[PDB]
């Protein structure tokens, strides 16, 4: 039996937690888990977003029903990002400015597929109308009947739980995480050790033996998954691995955060979390029953923290000497490799990416999956190792190029902060998607029904940033394509049969705003 | 209006009437289709073999129903590639040799998809008990109920049409052409000219204006698609395109093929397509109603036209003095851009494989799909172009591998022939595919009840030609309940194997169903 026999996790929080859950189930108690834990002061809860595969690939996994995880983490549902004023100059207001053309200063990247006639997307179909001044309409609102019952704040679910629209979440890490310890611990055998860790044994090769924590005691095992966040204190720190700084792609690097407390009764409640452009950087909105989390993304080299601070304050009207925030510099890259030896990263320890589409908890989720599946025994096999590290090398630059382009292609110029980001370069592969775009051709075009792709891991993790994302982006910014699709000139029955399609739209997202709930009242009755 | 207003598509047969049928569809009569075709001389049928998305990709888009086309081309089904002898050395046999371990040297390709448990495909479980001595089924007749279906050569449809498998075609190809050029004729409005061509017509920047034809008749185009076959009239000849020679991946050349007349109410039909094995090269056999059509593909280096004849004839004992025989010479590769300015190279003209995986119909099929998408207006966006181009040289430079697998990972070493597939060099790609099997990793794991050689189907070849993992998928020791599962499983496909062997027709009798 030369089998893995010990796990140890390095840290908690959702990253450590959500590892040792998983890995409780994927390896059916053949396998001890340990995580190592240093205590800390409960932060404030700046709330956390996420993508609609959560419940299947991770909760439903575990066998845990959605309803109970989101009482116990006040979660609230999402239907999209929503940016506001990432067109517009000005300080950064909550409220969305008015284009030269009209338009107020919002568009939306929703979670459908889009439906298509004669093999050809309905984003091309209306892209072919746009250019041709056939409508006025925005393709978020053409194209997605999300798009209406967004604006009308209606729930994505009737109050008998039928669902009505594809949606993800919004939630309290740190309640999430405690969920999850709990699960673990009562349910999965897992051993909590409270501690800090003090020195990392190796052997001769460099691969890790056992930990110290603060109070003398050896943690001995055969895996380490390093979920300690951006020290990295196993990958880094103890086995040296160098992490590639990618702030020649993105500028932002701090953030400074809070939660508001929120009149839902009176206002409602956003089914979306909203990307809020600033003068330099954006301004987080994730809604929860009672309070909104908010954090400013900023860049440093082109505000101090104290004027990070102000605008943030301003933004919400808050008190900025009688308000509670946390302040974080990040770091944006990803390690060389993201296993080495018996060492496997998790989370911020392996790499990040600012929340700016909601990429962390699916990072977190995408490795363990990939972990399990490459699960190595004792001889840990080189092929297995180098083949993890592929997957979250091309899942990070893959995302990491697409929130490249909402700042490349914002046509902001007027802080030096948007102004800075047109001197980057881009990377080649959007350099090439654009190109693609711009001749009217679709970008990584879904060959799934939307069931398959958010019900199976492997349909979304190799198409993860489909055509629809592209459109949402690009034609959200301005971006459009020198042309329509030349196909659709020969194709006057296709252009018919979409017609159809867009008016199924209209009368989907009308019957839907009459009909669906509240997010607030749906909200009321699920947490009680 | 800046459209292409005449599409003119020189040459006939598969490639031209397939291009002609889809486009008359694709462009809604809003452009003039018109097709040069050489009245040729009606060659003996050879027989060709297709994979299972014909239906889907081509004909239902056409509206044509399986059944109608069926009839008026002699069509039978296919399950597989059956492969015999590409272990064992010898002269070729259609009987199979014994391997070692007392299975027959056959190893099936089928269409079925493996099933999971765990989020881990059958095949996997099956690996692990294979290489922890559990299990001394092969491959194929554990994981796929197809396997037992084929070996009592029963049909993929019952008598009243329900489907029990998928399944692809075999059909006559100057029958199916003929057929979808009465189609396109009478119900696409394409115009046929029967004449040759004599000139190309080029203007200054090297776009082609019009074909000259022998009866001084002028066919004036805006876009012009080659499936004029190997000479590639067009894309070689007149655009000056270089075609890259990939005889360094794939060594066969030749071929020479005939039909044979087959006693199915004797022998049955078989509901597949066999590969079988001989010294230079190997042997198609692709059943159809009353004949099956056979080619033996082979290498000029390592055998003489009259060699592969002679031994050709001797497979199925035939007189090669009296034997109608069709012999032909391949360039194996594509060109180096399979579009350029205003002419797209379609089948043969644009890129050619051994029909060792039936890869042909699908290759044409393919390329009018992604031209319809593509499709230009006067002033040829060279992005269009490129993005064609691309998608012709992934699709043809995959399946190249994938072939060449299948030659590379054979044991056989006893023929020149043979042992000169271990000089080749194999592709990057393919080398890292093998090395993730190696390692007992899913390569290219299917998503869905882009991705075209998946997990499967790597699996059939490599394990049927006995390349194993080093060890099984480390993760299946940390899974009992996922283990247990899976046996669950492998009997599910016993099940349904023995209850469809008992209940389906033989491929005989759905034949005679279908085509009386
Ligand atoms: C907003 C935030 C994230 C996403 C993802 C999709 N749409 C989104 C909208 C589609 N699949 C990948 C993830
Ligand atoms: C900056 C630095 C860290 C973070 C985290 C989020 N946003 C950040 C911005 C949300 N997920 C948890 C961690
Ligand atoms: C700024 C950016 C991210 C965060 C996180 C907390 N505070 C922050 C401040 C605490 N919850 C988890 C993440
Ligand atoms: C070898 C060379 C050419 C061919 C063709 C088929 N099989 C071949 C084998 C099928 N019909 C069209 C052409
Ligand atoms: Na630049
Ligand atoms: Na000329």
């Amino acid at each position: 039996d030369n089998r893995i026999k010990t796990v140890v996790i390095l840290g908690g929080g959702t990253a450590g937690w959500m590892t040792a859950a998983y890995l409780g189930k994927a390896l059916q108690n053949t396998v001890k888990i340990v995580v190592l834990e240093a205590p800390t002061i409960p932060r404030i809860g700046v709330g956390e977003a996420t993508v609609p595969n959560l419940q299947r690939a991770f909760f439903d996994y575990l066998g845990i029903p959605e309803e109970e995880w989101m009482r116990e983490c006040n979660a609230s549902y999402k239907m999209a990002v929503k940016f506001i004023n990432w067109r517009t100059p000005g300080e950064g207001s909550p409220d969305p400015r008015t284009l030269d053309d009209g338009h107020t200063d919002t568009f939306h990247h929703p979670f459908g597929l889009l439906p298509s006639a004669d093999q050809i997307p309905l984003s091309h179909y209306w892209a072919a109308k746009r250019l041709q001044g056939e409508t006025d309409e925005n393709f978020d609102e053409a194209c997605f009947a999300d798009t209406a019952i967004m604006n009308a704040k209606k729930a994505p679910r009737f109050l008998d739980m039928r669902r009505a629209t594809n949606y993800a979440w919004h939630f309290d890490a740190s309640k999430v995480a405690a969920f999850l310890r709990n699960f673990a611990v009562t349910k999965q055998a897992v051993e909590h050790v409270e501690d800090e860790m003090t020195e990392v044994l190796t052997d001769e090769r460099g691969f890790i033996t056992a930990l110290r924590t603060k109070s003398g005691r050896i943690l001995q095992g055969d895996l380490f998954v390093d979920c300690s966040g951006f020290r990295g204190l196993l990958i880094n720190k103890a086995m040296e691995e160098p992490f590639i700084d990618m702030s020649d792609h993105l500028l932002c690097n701090s953030a400074v955060a809070t939660a508001v407390p929120h009149d839902d009764e009176k206002n409602g409640v956003e089914p979306y979390t909203s990307s809020i452009a600033m003068e330099a950087g954006w301004t987080w909105k994730i809604p929860m029953l009672g309070r909104f989390g908010s954090g400013h993304v900023y860049s440093d080299h082109f505000a101090t923290q104290d004027e990070a601070t102000l605008a943030f304050s301003k933004l919400w009207g808050l008190d900025p000497d009688n308000t509670e925030f946390n302040h974080v510099r990040f770091r944006v890259g990803r390690n060389r490799r993201a296993w080495v030896r018996n060492c496997v990263s998790v989370g911020l320890a392996s790499c990040f990416v600012e929340p700016l589409e909601s990429s962390g908890i699916y990072f977190i989720y995408a490795a363990i999956h990939m972990l399990a599946k490459h699960f190595p025994d004792k001889t840990f096999d080189k092929v297995l190792v180098d083949r993890f590290n592929r997957e979250i090398e091309e899942m990070f630059d893959d995302t990491r190029d697409f929130l490249q382009a909402h700042y490349y292609f914002s046509p902001r110029v007027d802080t030096p902060f948007w102004r800075a980001n047109k001197e980057l370069k881009l990377a080649d592969s959007i350099k090439d998607k654009v190109e693609t775009y711009r001749a009217g051709l679709p970008v990584n075009l879904p060959v799934t029904d939307e069931g398959t792709y958010y019900g199976n891991f492997e349909a979304e993790f190799r198409n993860f940033w489909t055509n629809g994302s592209y459109y949402c982006i690009f034609a959200g910014l301005g971006l459009m394509p020198r042309n329509p699709l030349p196909a659709l000139a020969y194709k006057p029955q296709s252009i018919a049969e979409a017609e159809l399609l867009f008016a199924d739209v209209k009368r989907k997202g009308d019957t839907l705003v009459e009909s669906l709930p509240s997010t607030y009242d749906l909200l009321r009755q699920l947490h009680g």
